C-alpha cells in the first residue's frame, strides 16, 4: 500500500458523464462536477488507511482497513457497504447497494496514479499526478 499514500490532484478525465449518468446523478451536479479537479489524499495509521477527496464542491473522508466491510455514504448520497482489497497490485474498492455494485480501482503507472470507475457499461477513467 505504502506507493499511493500522498497527494494527488486530477490532471485528466474521460467519460465520467456517462459514470455520473448511470448511477442516477442529476444534470445540475453533472455539469459542476466535470468542472472539478478534486485533491486525493491517502494516509495510513497502522493498519488504518484513510482517504480524503476534497474540492470545491464537495469533500469525502472514509476511514477502512483492508479486507473488513464498512458502511459509505457516498458524494452522491448513496448509503452502500463497502470493501476495499489489495488485488495484484491495485487497490480496489467495491460498493454495494440495492442489488447493485460499483468498482473504483487505482493502480500506479508510469508514477500515476489511475482510478477506473465502472458501473453497467460505463466505464470511466480518471488520471492523478503526485503533488
Ligand atoms: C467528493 C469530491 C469530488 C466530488 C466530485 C463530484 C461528485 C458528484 C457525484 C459523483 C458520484 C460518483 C462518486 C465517486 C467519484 C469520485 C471522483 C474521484 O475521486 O475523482
Amino acid at each position: 500500500v505504502d506507493a499511493f499514500l500522498g497527494t494527488w490532484k486530477l490532471v485528466d478525465s474521460k467519460n465520467f458523464d456517462d459514470y455520473m449518468k448511470s448511477l442516477g446523478v442529476g444534470f445540475a451536479t453533472r455539469q459542476v462536477a466535470s468542472m472539478t479537479k478534486p485533491t486525493t489524499i491517502i494516509e495510513k495509521n497502522g493498519d488504518i488507511l484513510t482517504l480524503k477527496t476534497h474540492s470545491t464542491f464537495k469533500n469525502t473522508e472514509i476511514s477502512f482497513k483492508l479486507g473488513v466491510e464498512f458502511d459509505e455514504t457516498t458524494a452522491d448520497d448513496r448509503k452502500v457497504k463497502s470493501i476495499v482489497t489489495l488485488d495484484g497490485g491495485k487497490l480496489v474498492h467495491l460498493q454495494k447497494w440495492d442489488g447493485q455494485e460499483t468498482t473504483l480501482v487505482r493502480e500506479l503507472i508510469d508514477g500515476k496514479l489511475i482510478l477506473t470507475l465502472t458501473h453497467g457499461t460505463a466505464v470511466c477513467t480518471r488520471t492523478y499526478e503526485k503533488e
